[PDB]
């Protein structure tokens, strides 16, 4: 029976990416959305056309609040419902903006998003994922490569980012008696933002060593696929960067 | 004109001591508390016994909410309105309890306490504190933890917030670098240990310590925090100080 | 035409395996060895078995001295009058043995030192100068336990130490020249062959991932990764291989 | 009775700053250098007209050899000689050039390098412990190891190992009450060779003041270190950088 995993965030870009390697290795793919449902849907329409019933779409907004829990719940409900099992949760959805501390959305909003997405919601995942467990289960959180060395104004993003490696370590010891690996994949520049002009992209790629370049999406997900694979068996409370040397470069 | 410290949590174990400590370098301090109302005062008294008129109280909870923000920015004020400036902020105040990701609170509510304490209210209070600086020795010391990448088991909100105040120290030291305000961190191992836990766990805690077998006093971390605030620190931000006795460089 | 790895250290233990797969995945070898000359040969000529003239073996010392940079200079060199290349370099190596603070010192040195880390850095070195559809890369042993070094290891942790610097070090010099440099940091693997069981238990007890130490080939599997193309962005990266036991609190 | 500490390096720069700061303080304090003599005998002068009897000079290679072990014995000597304790050490001296992957002998590059950044303050380390109140050591390390000068591989891998050591350290010697800890300076006192376009532009770099640290300012974080308000740290790197490690590319 093939395996059957959770991308959030996988509409677009890397977890796009995520998804197609998954289906790719023989995954079942729940491919999670929030605001990108023509792309979510145009995605498991091109799966699906590969390998009959093999990809559903799961629209949640992953945002902090009371029911957050509940929608998390229902994402991995939504993998079992479609395909009887839940092997892999790849946290990969993200708000990304900078937040000042020195001075539109009121900052408990900015909270609730940046923190939920890149935080919480990974947490309320890996419990759910949890609670509802030959096998090789494993959870792969979308890090930074940068995280020690952050973006101007980017406080929210950061303290994000910095909390989903502690959930990664914290997560690895925990599950690890359950058999379920706990593991980051921390990009330095992938695919840069689509609102970025093409001056300011190539200011980043000129800073990467390995080839003054961002890496392709692909790059990103084969660290992923690595790690949730047999070749990984021993791997948790690790965390790839795959970054081109980027976070080595001194200012 | 003395300088002036918030110190949230300030009223017992580690806190109290900061801001004892603080007094007695020459600020006026701020005491900040959220149930310890008795204590907090007992402290102030004991402080404007010493010099009149240098000790404030100030109720908030530090929880994760829609007030959250209004909480944070009235502390600071509180500092201004009692002393007329705020040279320092220590981000003492934390929940710490187990959220087991395996099965009274709801989770949400585990999430706003714990994650709100140690993290989102430290940014709030960074930001108020900036922002009323926004146009001398500022500095702002968050109290981190020397274990935060050998976590305790089933600690994984606390060590998210743990986590997350470490990445908050290091964007608001680059952050407000131009504003010549310095952010550090304290990082304790075990310092005083819980009031409720046994004395059999705490001897083998004790007995992990490579320096001494024994836990750090709350003056030997509020050593470091007056170091931090001190003109003997002014090139250093961004920095975090383990005060561990060795106890993070212990394998399992 | 087929790529070619010095692997050093690799008649036993986690070299053995790490030239055993690089093997199955296609590469010629150069089975570096000290003393082990017989299990050298013996696995040389069990890979030459399953393919003709694909592996060789090359005897060293990797203690530091001054003649070590011509010692590693020979090895890579090696690898060229063999195979006519040299693709990929795993530094795997290891005098390991208590030094407390409290054989003569220099010597001690010398060896832990040398092994960990000068040596790592002459076959760098080496390899780089040699390359002055490529995918050249570097895999350095490392050790998921740096940070939490046992009692009296302090020149082993050193050496350690100094190989992450040279791990980082040496991606950014060399990425310009398409030459990746990565490490593999085990936790406990393979457990020395003399400890008793009642140690070794001791360590596996502590693992949380399954209350185990991790094979060779779990080792090997890391260092296949970081050598093939799903690695080609992949660069001053070390990847624990340790099972969690780099997160355990005393 | 006051404490005794030797200083490596200490004749010039960031390690004259800290034997004067540790001077003042009250300590008497070893000297050591390698090639600057009239420097060093011209601080000992100083603090010896401060007060007399409380500075020594101590003349040494740290190049790795097979007689650094007993180079190393020697300044720890060179203490109990001149003031009868050693309470401090402060590893301080640095071989400091870049040594490029491809392209002094390499082996000379090593051994100066590896030796005066690692293997030294490793030696001391052991001769200070055996030769055994408020006793501790601070290494002088980098707050930049992991966003390493191009280059710099050797150097690099010194500052690497010294992180080990200060660590292993620790955690060794603890039973017998030494700390051991480190200062990791980002930009401080530039090269003198350095030309002052390069020295600008590694100013301009700095988050908090875009300036070099001064000598003293590192030399205040090796005071708090050894003193009694640091009596609970050990296996502690202090960066005093000004957020220079924080700075992305
Ligand atoms: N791109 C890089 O160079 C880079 C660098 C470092 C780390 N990373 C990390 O790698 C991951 C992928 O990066 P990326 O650039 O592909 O991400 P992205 O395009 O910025 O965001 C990925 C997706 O997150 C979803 N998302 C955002 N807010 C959400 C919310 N409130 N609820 C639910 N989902 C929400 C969006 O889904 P919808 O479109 O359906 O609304 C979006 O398509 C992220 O975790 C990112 O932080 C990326
Ligand atoms: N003790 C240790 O060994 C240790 C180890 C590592 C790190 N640390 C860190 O060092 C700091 C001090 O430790 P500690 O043991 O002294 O702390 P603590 O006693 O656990 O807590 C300090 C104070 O935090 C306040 N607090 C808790 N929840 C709050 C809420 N919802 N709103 C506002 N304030 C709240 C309480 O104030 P009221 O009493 O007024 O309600 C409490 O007295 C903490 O940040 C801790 O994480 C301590
Ligand atoms: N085993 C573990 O649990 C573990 C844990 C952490 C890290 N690691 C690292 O993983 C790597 C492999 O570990 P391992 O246990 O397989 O290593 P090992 O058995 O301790 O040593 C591997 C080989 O190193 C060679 N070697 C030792 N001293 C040498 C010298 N002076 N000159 C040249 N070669 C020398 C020996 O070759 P000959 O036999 O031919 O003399 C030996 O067989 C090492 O870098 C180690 O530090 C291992
Ligand atoms: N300056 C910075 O910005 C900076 C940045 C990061 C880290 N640090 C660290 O802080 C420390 C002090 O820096 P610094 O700039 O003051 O150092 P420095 O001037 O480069 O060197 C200090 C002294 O080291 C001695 N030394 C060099 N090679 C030696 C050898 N073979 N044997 C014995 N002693 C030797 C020299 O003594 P003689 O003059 O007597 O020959 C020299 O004066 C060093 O550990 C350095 O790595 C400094
Ligand atoms: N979820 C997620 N998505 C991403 O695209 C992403 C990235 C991309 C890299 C990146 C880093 C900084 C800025 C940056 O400096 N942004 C500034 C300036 C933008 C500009 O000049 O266009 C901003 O204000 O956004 C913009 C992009 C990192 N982490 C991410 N996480
Ligand atoms: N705010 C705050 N207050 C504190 O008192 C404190 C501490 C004290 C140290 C401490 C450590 C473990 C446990 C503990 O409960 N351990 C678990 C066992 C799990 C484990 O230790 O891995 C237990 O149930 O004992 C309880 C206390 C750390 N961080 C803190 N932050
Ligand atoms: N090259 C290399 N080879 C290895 O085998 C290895 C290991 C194996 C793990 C390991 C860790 C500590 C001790 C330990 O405590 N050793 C003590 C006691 C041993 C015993 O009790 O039998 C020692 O004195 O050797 C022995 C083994 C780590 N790094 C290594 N690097
Ligand atoms: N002992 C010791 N003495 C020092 O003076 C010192 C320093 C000073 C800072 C410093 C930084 C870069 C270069 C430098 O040379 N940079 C190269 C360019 C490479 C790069 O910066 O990546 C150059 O040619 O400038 C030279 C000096 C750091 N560590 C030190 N240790």
């Amino acid at each position: 029976e093939a395996p059957a995993a959770v991308v959030t965030g996988a509409a677009k870009r890397i977890g796009r990416a995520i998804a197609v390697k998954l289906h790719q290795t023989g995954y079942r793919v729940v491919i999670h959305y929030h605001n990108s449902a023509e792309a979510a849907v145009s995605l498991a329409d091109e799966l699906n056309k590969e390998r009959s019933n093999t990809a559903v779409v799961c629209q949640a907004d992953l945002t902090n609040s009371n029911v957050l829990p509940a929608s998390c719940e229902e994402i991995i409900n939504s993998c079992f419902r479609a395909f009887g099992r839940c092997d892999v949760l790849v946290n990969n959805a993200s708000a990304f903006y900078p937040t000042p501390l020195v001075q539109g959305k009121t900052v408990e909003t900015q909270v609730a998003e940046l923190i939920g997405t890149n935080a919480i919601a990974p947490f309320l995942l890996t419990m759910s994922f949890a609670q509802r467990q030959s096998s090789n289960l494993s959870i792969v959180n979308l890090c930074d490569a940068m995280v020690d060395q952050p973006c101007m104004a980017f406080s929210l993003y950061n303290m994000g980012k910095h909390a989903l490696v502690g959930l990664t370590q914290s997560a690895a010891l925990e599950l690890a008696p359950y058999g379920i690996r706990v593991n980051g994949v921390a990009p330095g520049v992938s695919l840069l933002p689509v609102a970025m002009g093409e001056e300011e992209k190539d200011k980043w790629r000129r800073k990467v060593p390995l080839g003054r370049r961002e890496a392709s999406a692909e790059q990103i997900a084969d660290a992923v696929i690595f790690l949730v694979s047999g070749s990984a068996q021993y791997i948790t409370g690790s965390i790839i960067k795959v970054d081109g040397g980027l976070s080595l470069v001194h200012a």
